[PDB]
């Protein structure tokens, strides 16, 4: 039971957040953020650039100074603050969910039940890690006492995308704050609003000034300034593989700041002939169409064994044809519009390429509404590995169904990609499941399920889908700088 | 008790090692490797370039294929192989120590008692880790069974320096092989001999073909080919900060391969007025002059509290003057020549800058011999923070002694650097020791000691001294790719 | 810092047996009185649980632990949510619980409020974070197999606690147990059952499924022994005397081989080196001994002082002991309340006479401090020798022992020459002396330049006969986990 | 292929091992050890009692004193010593395998290929743990620095059984010595020889005097003296559930020494209808009959689904009838004699009980030879849960086959036992495998296999099958005493 939404939530925050205060861009410039459902401007937002990032980094560095309130704060207390932040977010859950839908386009029911829930679970999970990421006492040779201190990496630049505005912010802040780091976050220009409101909650929660600084703005400007900053110790980025390369280059070209990347993919969803048909069809649908197809780990390569190909395709088409597209604020809406005009056009371009290359168009393929950025649920059959839609990340409601014969064959085809974010296996057989999960070159391998995320379980990509992991205990690794202290002792004993 | 060395050890390996076989460079080109003590050529060595690296990567990739001998091998057996390799290196200890000295220049007594001992301890330590780096079973929400597999990152490109040829090879091979990875190693052009002989021992130990491949050659050629290779999954580099930046940029500009760096420093060695004078003086001497001053973590900024400054300096100068420079094969030799002419000239250049800038030359200052790359143990007193010799890594037998008054002052001065590899504190006071070890922004802080390395304790730098850590359990992190497997289960129970 | 005014006569709302989130009278309908140690008067009667009541509690716990039950299926993260909720409810009723603790126990209200309750909240909140983080392992075993371990709950946990820290001991037990999905049958101390029973009401209010936590107030040889000997209790955690510790382990072995962890007493040495900060060491040595009316398991009951500073250290310690305010625990000026009961009161008086009889120099106190209640004067014995009974046995009262020593090698030997090894401390400014001593001392916790510094993050437990196993920190989860290895045959094992 | 065995290996050690020396019992008494294949006395062995244990404990205590050679020894060197012992054991493998067979009765081929191999793997695995079991640095509240030291528990009393003499000794010594503890081992009166010979190797390997002391003798005498000793810090026992209780009572009655127990069981081996018939039959045979049925985790309750019951039974009887029983030194022998006359008669008694209670005798059931303790491979069909042979541990070549219908039924019947050491599931279905592995109350659950031991994976029982775990990292826990050191610092920072 979801509370009735305010289909027109008021915007209270639209500036640059530094030292728990709101500031206009030094240039005084602003940029519009659009409601993808109507194509209308919601409001103006401060356009942060290099100079604003500089102010943000200085504030973060000051908050990270030895002896500061944030540095002296008990680890357990950082946990207390993260829990308080989660409580505040829960209080304002109905509002944030509506605002998320307004600025992003995803169905309100999904914003409320899925996104906001995961945000709360991520923040509360990491709050528990605050005073538990122990260093080590080491039995080194000789008369010495050796141990390690798990110190904060320092000033962390965090650049996030627009597909899960609130969630991406939580996946970043959770681990960083739990370990005592300070943040300079650059939210996506397409979805800056919700993250900015949470900044107000961060101040209300009690976090010292400068611990979390948010700079809304464009990528080549604000984003690059963070990645190239001489005083940013670490950068965490989630987005396109293309910009991931730019980030890494900027890091190497500047102060050698530590880097972790969460990029895209072309994840293979493998359906074996012994899989539960009804379950696999529904899960394959969800795997691809979830969040308007705007998911990094989307099951965009649906491999189906020949014996069950026809039936699976028929059922998948029927499911795609009945998928409700419309106003994200209407409870019956399963799919809202795409984030912006650029994505809208790019997706339509991919559908055209799909038709041109010989992929069999089974349903959809065009615009779903005359207003907004709505696209019809599209399904392509008889897709070949060499096809563009079978290789490139579409990031829209466009499903690819491929046919295979043997298990050995599908492993090779699934792995024949520059991406490796995720994969899935649908089978009732124990050996097939273990054979495939071990063989698949992907960060996450789901068996008889898809898009199952847990704050306890790490997520990240193999190959060019990224480096490093987020969520779980692993999510703390990149936010820790290790110091070894080796002390001479009179006489070491076991 | 050190066995009498063969002052002219025969060279058996001087080619490119691929698939457990010796090959000439595709171009058939060779480069000379010089004996720094005499300036004479030892022998010619195959000059590996891009085409040779390509062959090496393909061999490594083949050896890493699923179902291959190396992939199927029990983790405990990889441990058995590492132990076997250690035994073979111990069998040929006297020979390797002599060859190390011949090619590098360091005293034979040191090569035998220190370098070789550390190589053996490193390999035997990692041998034990082979079957103990567990993944995790995670209590994720919902009806799921979630766990992680700690798989090998893959084809690892390993680029190492010339200061500790065998030890650097060990620090790289140990963690990589322990975790089931395959290697393409680029040894330093100044010291390729000892590493090539070890390749023979790797074959003798029983490691499958392609598991370890070694390509001797230059940096911009062979090294850059590895860093930019589209099929290399991870690169580990040890060397200058300048080239470290080049490596990270190459990785980002290519296939987003994972990166870890071990660069230089300008490590501060702080002597508080309550320190044991005799011990502090001897340790500070060792901290700087060890291995001809060619140590990444050399104590190149000796901070001495004003009350004991004069006495400390007087004793330091006396010790530097008594240091025996000469033939590394002579038991009485404490300091051999610098690695090559380039380093020789660079050091003399820094000494000149020290004189030009007003630092007080207290002893040494020039060449120590008319043949070979020998430099006199040099000590500069009254060094100021703004001086070139106080900021840049000299990598030679040139000591800088600075004066300070308060503990608060020295912390700021010690940390005022783009480097942060190591640091040391000499004091008898508990509080001062804890205050300093916590406040110093350095990868390793030594208290009442220096250059105390243990295979069990991690080593790495803060800031621009590098990223990631080697040695200890931490050394396994960069050689692991994490995979999450999440399986739907009938009903999850605790 | 600031403390809300206490209700010096807090109303008692819970005084029965807690099973399946409901209150029950003992099957026998028997009740026992709990006394206010400050006045010696009866506060109220409490249901007297016995074997038959324990059996019911164990059966309820077993049912709550059945596969498919709400508590077994509950997401680990949610168990953490429930623990945080319980902590919030305890904080809401902090002032009430602080006063009730003082009424039943006797400790100063200011301490119950600022110390005990604070530590309770911190313990529960720490463990809530552990709920979904105590991972099992995936193991690189030889051959074509996939091997891993599940960290399952040990099962029905019997927890028997003492009276010196009623609420805190309850929290130290519940936190790790609930965080790991176990169920509990807790036997609170007969001298202080009230606060734990009220917390049961908060456990129900928090949302814990019925049977997850069951509390049986009653005596030791009856209710406590029934838990230790129970054929369906999988694990027992006990805190109290070394003697009952042995009885518990024997009962475990003679019954179903239930797993056992013990937190017993000690005769903890507090070593003061000649280079220590005098003022700091004196104040800390006083605290180390006299805290909680000297009723602390890890009390620094053997104060070793280096000869060169002995005279001055003693003079300052005596003056500090003489200035210690003894009186009504509800009065803000009060530093020391009464001992927990008449039995302890008499036992301490006996040890004081024992000290005088064996030759220890009585420096101050040594008698009854008040006509009513169980108040004892802060007592200090000087020139104590290792062979004295007051130097060997746990007094558990406001009785300090000061011993003199010369060298660091000597003090290590004397401090370790004991059947106890719960804790120890070292006061020195020297790096080497601190490292030499912390390594050499055979104790569970070694404090350097401090004492009684507990952290929910750091393990606590004894060496030798001071106990086995550890509580608090990550280590506190070990005893509440039963490890299962699952080894599956796979087509072809690859790294 | 296995080397030719010396069918009558010379006995070199038969006394009490204390301080790396051989002693007779204080009472000068000895006891005979018998060859179970002929019933003939091999030799006399010193009968250790309380006074001998007292001498061993004092020696162990002395070796454990602070500052002793064993206490000061580098953790890494303890690993070196364990690896050396393994090497000596491997050098004398042919001899030890033959001696094991002579004293125990198990087939020489198995002693050589299985027992000795596992002994080597156990010691080599733990050798690797010596310097890797780290303590922690903890982020405690307030201005303190808190850390934990993982110290050795101290003097460890280790009492082991006769079913796997050498292996049981290795499972105890490996973890204990890896963590720096000292040992007073009490070997089984039925099989003291091999352990005593290894004591010689322990001395030859270089372990300091008193680190390992071995006292051969009886249970109520030497064993009980160890369990009740006032100066033994920890006791690890493997044997019967009955004596396990006696050990725990002794510990509680004495000095509260820490306790871990590895007892027996009545492990259920579950065969679902979709299991691989051939594989399940051979594995079920192995599961029960392995080691003359003298295995703690023997699959003595073979549950078979009704649909495949008749066929499974027919194949199981045929396999049991073909099992070769005879001279353990003959390469064709699969089953040697039982350990002694006591066990021999106990098993026959159980077989008679099985017949009286209504179980269907399908094959065997009697003595297999007129000399030695040989018993025919016996199989009972239509066994019911209430039958004595279905509840009590037989420890002989007596198989129980029960029929079941549903999965919920088999899980409940399998769990309806006071034991819970191990269990197994044979099925091709993923969900069935996961459901059973989770629901079964057993220390180890094998899936599509049985008796798969790995030094890397823990082993131990649920309920009355024991407490604590051996093998893996978990095996180190009981050998560690944890010490927390909390230090006041001037100002704590993250
Ligand atoms: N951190 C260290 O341990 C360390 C080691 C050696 C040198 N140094 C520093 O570096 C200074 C210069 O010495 P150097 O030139 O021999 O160090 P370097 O960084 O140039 O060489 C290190 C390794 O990287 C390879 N390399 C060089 N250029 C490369 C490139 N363009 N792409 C890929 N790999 C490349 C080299 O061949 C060698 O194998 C030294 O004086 C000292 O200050 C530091
Ligand atoms: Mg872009
Ligand atoms: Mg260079
Ligand atoms: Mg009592
Ligand atoms: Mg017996
Ligand atoms: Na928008
Ligand atoms: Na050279
Ligand atoms: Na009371
Ligand atoms: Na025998």
């Amino acid at each position: 039971a979801v509370p009735a939404p305010n289909q027109q939530p008021e915007v209270f925050c639209n500036q640059i957040f530094i030292n728990n205060e709101w500031h206009d861009a030094v240039s005084r410039k602003t940029f519009p953020t659009v409601n993808p459902s109507t194509g209308e401007v919601i409001c103006q937002v401060a356009e942060g650039d290099k100079e604003d990032v500089d102010k943000a980094v200085k504030a973060a560095r000051a908050a990270f100074q030895l002896g500061s309130p944030w540095r002296r704060m008990d680890a357990s207390h950082r946990g207390r603050l993260l829990n308080r932040l989660a409580d505040l977010i829960e209080r304002d859950r109905t509002y944030l969910a509506a605002l998320e839908t307004l600025d992003n386009g995803k169905p309100y029911v999904i914003s409320y039940l899925v996104d906001l829930d995961m945000v709360l679970k991520c923040l509360r999970y990491y709050a528990g890690w605050a005073d538990k990421y122990h260093g080590k006492t080491i039995p080194i040779d000789g008369d010495f006492f050796s141990y390690t201190r798990h110190e904060p990496v320092g000033v962390c630049g965090q650049i996030i995308p627009w597909n899960f505005p609130l969630l991406m912010q939580a996946w970043k802040l959770g681990p960083a704050l739990a370990t005592g780091n300070v943040v300079v976050m650059k939210v996506a220009e397409q979805t800056p609003l919700t993250a900015l409101y949470v900044a107000n909650l961060i101040k209300e929660a009690g976090f010292p000034p400068g611990v979390v600084n948010i700079v809304p703005g464009f990528g080549p400007t604000a984003g690059a300034a963070i990645a190239s900053h001489e005083d940013v110790d670490k950068v965490a980025f989630t987005g396109s593989t293309e910009i991931g390369r730019v980030i890494q280059v900027a890091a190497g070209s500047s102060n050698l700041k530590r880097v972790t990347l969460e990029l895209g993919g072309k994840s293979p969803n493998i359906i074996m002939s012994d899989a539960d048909m009804d379950w696999a069809v529904e899960q394959a649908h969800f795997a691809l169409f979830f969040n308007q197809g705007q998911c990094c780990c989307a099951g965009s390569r649906t491999f189906v064994q020949e014996d069950i190909y026809d039936e699976f395709v028929e059922r998948s088409v029927a499911r795609a044809k009945s998928r409700v597209v419309g106003n994200p604020f209407d409870s019956k809406t399963e799919q809202g519009p795409q984030v912006d005009e650029t994505q809208f056009k790019k997706i339509l371009g991919y559908i055209n390429t799909g038709k041109q290359e010989g992929a069999k168009l089974l349903c959809g393929g065009g615009i779903a509404a005359d207003r907004g950025y709505f696209i019809q649920p599209t399904v392509f059959g008889d897709v070949q590995d060499g096809m563009t839609i079978a290789k490139e990340e579409i990031f829209g409601p466009v499903m690819q169904i491929l046919k295979f014969k043997t298990i050995e064959e599908v492993v090779g085809r699934a792995n024949n990609s520059t991406y490796g974010l995720a994969a899935a296996v649908f089978t009732k057989d124990l050996d097939k499941a273990n054979y495939l999960s071990q063989a698949l070159q992907a960060g996450t391998v789901w068996v008889n399920c898809y898009d199952v995320f847990g704050a306890q379980s790490p997520f990240g990509g193999y190959k060019m889908s990224g480096s490093g992991r987020e969520l779980g205990e692993y999510g703390l690794q990149a936010y820790t700088e290790v110091k070894t202290v080796t002390v001479k002792v009179p006489q070491k004993n076991s």
